[PDB]
C-alpha cells in the first residue's frame, strides 16, 4: 500500500509525458520556423534605398 | 482408545490436506502466470515513443 501511495506522488504518468514531448517538440519546431520568418522582417525594408 | 484420541486430535486425515495440496498447487500455477502477465503489463507503455 505505501509503495503504491509513493507512485501515486512520485512515478511520471508516461502516456501524459510522452504527450507533452511530443506537444513541446511541435512547439519548437513551430518556434524556430516563425523566428525564421521574423528574421527576414527587416529584408523588406533592404529593398527600397 | 487414548490413541484413537491422539489420533483425532493429532493425526491429518489425508483426504483433506490432498485437496489443499492440489488446490495449493494449481493456485501457484495460476499465480505464477498471473505475476508474469502483470510483468508485461507495462510493456504497453513501450508502444507509444
Amino acid at each position: 500500500n505505501l509503495s503504491s501511495a509513493r507512485s501515486r506522488i512520485q512515478d511520471a504518468d508516461y502516456a501524459t509525458e510522452v504527450s507533452n514531448m511530443s506537444k513541446a517538440q511541435i512547439l519548437q519546431q513551430a518556434g524556430t520556423s516563425v523566428l525564421a520568418q521574423a528574421n527576414q522582417v527587416p529584408q523588406t525594408v533592404l529593398s527600397l534605398l
